């Protein structure tokens, strides 16, 4: 490969980080995931403006009552998939915290995608993909609709990110 880029996913529990990073890598879903137990990072070499770029992905739970994320977890990221699900506003209501979380542990210039996961959940949207895209357009973050479960834009979303860094 000619460049390793960190990326790591962050959002609340149960919006679909672990399977968006099973999916990616492993082409691999499963509708009985469990809550991700400390952390995990898994890698896939992906084709960007004629290079090969080795996307190395990171992954933690949601919750942080007890245990809260670190700048450790950020430490070398230059991108982070910033994840909620199309089908519960209170996980996008969320997306504000996270914001503040990359802001307090994550670098200035971290390349973020906002990502409405769930897509295939459509007839439970609860999340409008206009008012989202306006939300990232006007606070200069990127954004896509996915689904993990039938891989809509799953590979698109990753290609995205990593094209984007890459072009910084
Ligand atoms: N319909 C649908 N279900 C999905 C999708 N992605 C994930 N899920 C489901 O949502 C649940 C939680 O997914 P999971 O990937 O474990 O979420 P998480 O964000 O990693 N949770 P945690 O932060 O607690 O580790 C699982 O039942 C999983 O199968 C998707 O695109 N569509
Ligand atoms: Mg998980």
């Amino acid at each position: 490969y000619d460049y390793l880029f960190k990326v790591v996913l962050i959002g609340d529990s149960g919006v679909g980080k672990s399977n968006l990073l099973s999916r990616f890598t492993r082409n691999e879903f499963n509708l009985e995931s469990k809550s991700t137990i400390g952390v995990e990072f898994a890698t896939r070499s992906i084709q960007v403006d004629g290079k090969t770029i080795k996307a190395q992905i990171w992954d933690t739970a949601g919750q942080e009552r007890y245990r809260a994320i670190t700048s450790a977890y950020y430490r070398g990221a230059v991108g982070a998939l910033l994840v909620y699900d199309i089908a519960k506003h209170l996980t996008y209501e969320n997306v504000e915290r996270w914001l503040k979380e990359l802001r307090d542990h994550a670098d200035s210039n971290i390349v973020i995608m906002l990502v409405g996961n769930k897509s295939d959940l459509r007839h439970l949207r609860a999340v409008p993909t206009d008012e989202a895209r306006a939300f990232a357009e006007k606070n200069g973050l990127s954004f896509i609709e996915t689904s993990a479960l039938d891989s809509t834009n799953v590979e698109a979303a990753f290609q995205t990110i990593l094209t984007e860094i890459y072009r910084i």
